[PDB]
């Protein structure tokens, strides 16, 4: 064949010269001493890697009986509680502690902000967040619907004056709230200068400064003529530029030429949930995006420098100009045949991701083309997704303790960001921490995969909520919280990130900043954002908003229960209509065939899907985890026949199809002859009996059939 023999492993080609040419060099790692570790660990670790995915379908299996051999009725908490003791699901709470993970970033201990997620894949995508750091805010007012596309400011070919004083308007204002002068408003501002180390801003009668001359980060140019200032807020920059000789400067009673604030502090780059990689060429690809990136010269347009200021006082300094990177692997269940045993069974993923991720981010921590790229402190930061409970969580601590001395690095290097995305994980919370005490730089929420869980989960106990409902059942609700104190509670404040989910509407900014607002007011040190747009936006809130404060409030406070976390979302007595029932089949429909067409076709793991009322969202895989789920429930439970499921399906397809009006081919009118409505089809009536839900081992099957008879 086409591999490479190391010990028990046949790697593919592709991967063994990927590595050897690629990322070993400069690393000073022995090339053979790496490959024998690499079988090493998987030898090792395979094993228990295996036992607990068997774990996981047991627990599945007793409470799916649980359940099963009882009648209606509302649950009865105490007994349903004490079973998911005995069974070992629900395991007892440590006694208090505080985290002790060292040589962490302050982009990560100390500063809140907004945080980006990108399929690494894509390497347009990749670059432009890595630079998002620092952002135009009247970009980002001018383009979305923040400043309303009404009668006289509409968006044109051209640039539009109503729309563009709106935009300056906005942004005066974001000052005054954010930076106040201690007499007047920046609105009425004629003009910016520095005299002994203060910033004194010219108004029409009279000078002042700020009400806080701390505030005053410093500025370019001339004192008494400068070309911007720099500003700071709750450890965020705010960047005045002045330029009347520009486009919208000349119109601005100062010369303000835009406003730009820091705003993706960090970015993650996956290689989970938004990307489709099922096979070696496809990791290759993600991994060698992945070294550009760590090298600095990933080129698609290239990555920022470092931004030069003068200090108040008159000397010099600088400021990151790049977004501090994290890495999501892929979790604990997939195989990839990226490298197989001698028998042909496929390699745990994760493990791989965990050796050649790690391998990679070294490039991260050493000289660019050009000071280092990306920690300064020694770390490399990896988010790792779908775990469930805490010894899955000591699991891939132990993981990065033998990757660690592979790679000749210190121990606890290899830094940990905790998705708590699934039950077990949340219910256990305080122990999953615990595990990785000195390792763990995140914990986080979100909607999507937690939904999917909680579904399958329960999948015996009856129908559930509609999706749109899920939202805002107590029991997410208290899952949020419960995150929240678990965090605050183990030191997180000024020690690790608190953060929360996904803003998945990419065009409604005007929604997003009105109500995104609660997750730092929650106590979220950070949330994710699909582009770089948004997360100027999302930047506004931690303005308004005193995370470091807030954290410190809720210090203590016990907000959720046991009891609400474990709230099943059943769904009451005849709660919908049938056309309600129709809207939510067609509505769950769309969502998988709108995905998963992109997915199998294309090989696009995220990118802006219309729903089915046409609202454009940037969802990853775990979309296609919760629609899937519901509807195998509805289908398990007589709410809908699999009639209904066919016709919802049937009625959908064209639907889809003319929302991708490229290489795009239709599903309809002969469904049996796509790959990709197949697939929508099997995620649906094989749900049920997916593990935990999950939509990888479908999906990647069908993707590499797809790949298998285009290349014939
Ligand atoms: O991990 C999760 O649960 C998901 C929920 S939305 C998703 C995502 C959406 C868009 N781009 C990247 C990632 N992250
Ligand atoms: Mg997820």
């Amino acid at each position: 064949t086409d591999r490479v023999s190391v010990g028990n492993l046949r790697i593919a080609r592709v991967l063994y010269d990927f590595v050897n040419n690629e990322a070993l060099p400069g690393t000073d790692i022995d090339p053979d001493s790496f490959w024998a570790g690499v079988d090493k660990v998987v030898a090792d670790l395979t094993p228990q890697n295996q036992a607990l995915l068997n774990a996981r379908d047991e627990l599945q299996a007793q409470i799916d009986k649980w359940h099963r051999r009882r009648v209606i009725e509302p649950i009865d908490m105490d007994a349903y509680r004490q079973f998911l003791t005995e069974i070992g699901y629900l395991l007892p709470e440590p006694d208090d502690f505080t985290i002790t993970t060292s040589g962490v970033d302050a982009e990560i201990t100390t500063t809140a902000g907004p945080q980006l997620v990108v399929p690494v894949l894509n390497a347009r995508f990749a670059l432009n967040a890595a630079n998002a750091r620092w952002g135009s805010l009247y970009d980002a007012l001018y383009g979305t619907d923040v400043i309303p596309e009404t009668d006289g400011a509409e968006k044109g070919p051209t640039y539009n004056k109503v729309r563009g004083d709106k935009v300056i308007a906005y942004a005066r204002k974001f000052l005054d709230d954010s930076v106040p002068l201690s007499s007047g408003s920046f609105g009425d501002a004629t003009g910016f200068t520095v005299q002994d180390g203060q910033l004194v801003v010219a108004l029409p009668d009279k000078s002042t400064g700020l009400a806080n001359p701390g505030q005053f980060a410093g500025y370019t140019g001339a004192a008494e003529s400068p070309t911007s200032v720099l500003l700071i807020n709750h450890g965020l920059h705010i960047e005045i530029l002045i330029d009347p000789e520009s486009q919208v400067g000349t119109t601005d009673r100062a010369g303000v030429k835009d406003v730009i604030l820091e705003s993706a502090i960090t970015t993650i780059m996956d290689f989970e949930d938004s990307v489709a990689a099922v096979d070696a060429a496809d990791k290759v690809l993600g991994y060698r995006n992945w070294l550009g990136l760590n090298k600095g010269d990933l080129a698609a347009r290239v990555l920022n420098r470092d931004r030069n200021y003068t200090a108040p006082g008159g000397g010099q300094f600088t400021l990151p100009g790049r977004s501090l990177m994290f890495v999501r692997n892929v979790g604990h269940l997939m195989t990839n045949d990226a490298i197989v045993d001698t028998d042909g069974s496929e390699v745990f993923e994760g493990i791989m991701d965990a050796l050649f991720t790690g391998l990679i981010a070294i490039h991260g921590l050493k000289a660019s083309d050009g000071p280092l790229i990306n920690s300064r402190t020694g770390s490399i930061y990896i988010v790792k997704p779908k775990m469930h409970g805490p010894a899955e969580v000591a699991f891939t601590c132990e993981l990065f303790s033998r990757v660690e001395d592979v790679l000749g690095l210190p121990q606890n290097t290899m830094k940990i960001g905790i998705m708590d995305e699934e039950r077990r994980t949340t219910v256990n919370l305080k122990a999953c921490i615990k595990a990785a005490a000195d390792r763990v730089v995140f914990i986080n929420t979100g909607f999507l995969d937690r939904t999917g869980d909680e579904i399958h989960t329960s999948m015996e106990a009856g129908p559930m909520v509609r999706k749109g409902t899920m939202k805002s059942q107590p029991w997410i609700l208290a899952y949020e919280d419960h995150n929240v104190d678990a965090g605050l509670a183990a030191g997180f404040s000024g020690r690790a990130q608190v953060g929360k989910g996904m803003w998945t509407m990419t065009e409604l900014m005007a929604d997003m900043v009105e109500t995104k607002i609660a997750q730092p007011r929650a106590g979220a040190s950070t949330a994710w954002v699909p582009s770089p747009t948004a997360a100027t936006l999302h930047a506004l809130h931690y303005h308004q908003v005193d995370v470091a404060a807030v954290q410190q409030g809720l210090a203590g406070k016990r907000r959720a229960t046991i009891e609400q976390l474990l709230t099943i979302p059943l769904a009451k007595e005849l709660a919908w209509a049938p056309d309600e029932i129709r809207e939510e089949v067609d509505n769950n429909c769309q969502s998988i065939l709108g995905y998963v067409v992109r997915w199998v076709d294309q090989g696009v793991g995220a990118s802006k899907v219309p729903d089915i009322h046409d609202v454009a969202l940037m969802e990853d895989r775990a979309t296609l985890r919760i629609s899937s789920q519901l509807l195998a429930n509805w289908l398990r439970h007589g709410v809908i026949t699999s009639a209904d499921v066919r016709a919802s399906l049937e009625r959908m397809a064209p639907l889809v199809d003319r929302q991708n009006a490229v290489a795009y081919r239709p599903m309809a009118p002969n469904f049996d002859d796509s790959i990709a409505f197949l697939a929508a089809q099997e995620l649906i009536l094989s749900g049920a009996q997916q593990p935990n839900g999950y939509t990888e081992p479908i999906l990647h099957r069908r993707r590499r059939e797809f790949k298998a008879r285009a290349a014939e």
